[PDB]
């Protein structure tokens, strides 16, 4: 084993990797804030109804899936280049969605149905949502290969 | 000794991605900062629609009680992890604590922004949020050095 080479395999692995996890994460943010939708934070700690004023939790939606494409504009890694191309792509379509659909999402009171057509995963239409999901889809074959990657690296340490 | 250093890489690099993960969340909160007092328009911008910020902000607070449980989740970084669980508990619990006035229909942009925008010049959370943004810094940099010191051994002669 050319123990030299495979500890840079394992380096650029796991930096790509790396990133690959920061940008699943900020997607996860985005499932969180669909939670509250709706929502305003109570004196028990609990999130409590008030329907009906979703436009900056929307535009917080909306900024971080800038970052998410920003980071994806800049990563790389041989078989991931195609699949890093893919998820900036579906990126670039969700924040499109929103951007597009700014007569319902981008209004003083926008209603807790809209919002969820743009970001609720288990909204039955489509204001951003399906987009999001497309997204979602890409950045698990994304890990799925990058996490490959540092497997075989870390393997023919044997 | 490969197997074992094979093991130090593998475990060093599944810590090190999951305090990634929890920095990343983190780094959402502050991206949410950018959007108090703010809508979409049709051109990407943000536009101002200022003093709706309650659902932005429990949309923080979401996110922060999630930083928690993957703390909650997580060799060398004992005290470091827990440091860092600490301030995540008390982000969560200042933004509850401020409840009557960022809980409320109306929230207005001056106070979301004393809660989750750092470096506001104008406390509802944001020193704590400062707090634990150190603390996974702090995280961060030991795991990183565990796997960089650990990949260093596989050529040590
Ligand atoms: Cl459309
Ligand atoms: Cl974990
Ligand atoms: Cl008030």
């Amino acid at each position: 084993p050319n123990l030299t080479e495979i500890s840079k395999k394992i380096t650029d692995s796991n930096a790509v990797l790396l990133a690959v996890k920061e940008v699943e994460a900020l997607l996860s943010s985005i499932d969180e804030l669909a939670k509250a939708i709706g929502k305003k934070i109570k004196n028990d700690g609990s999130l409590g109804d008030e329907a009906n004023h979703n436009e900056s939790l929307l535009a917080g939606a909306y900024t971080i899936s800038t970052l998410i494409t920003q980071k994806l504009s800049k990563l790389n890694g041989e078989g991931l280049k195609e699949k890093i191309a893919a998820a900036k792509k579906c990126s670039e379509e969700f924040s499109t969605k929103l951007k597009d659909n700014h007569a319902q999402l981008g209004i003083q009171g926008v209603t807790d149905e809209n919002a969820k057509k743009a970001i609720l995963k288990a909204n039955a239409k489509d204001k951003g949502v399906e987009e999001l999901e497309k997204l979602s889809g890409s950045l698990e074959s994304l890990s799925k290969a990058a996490k490959e990657m540092l497997a075989n690296s870390v393997k023919e340490l044997t």
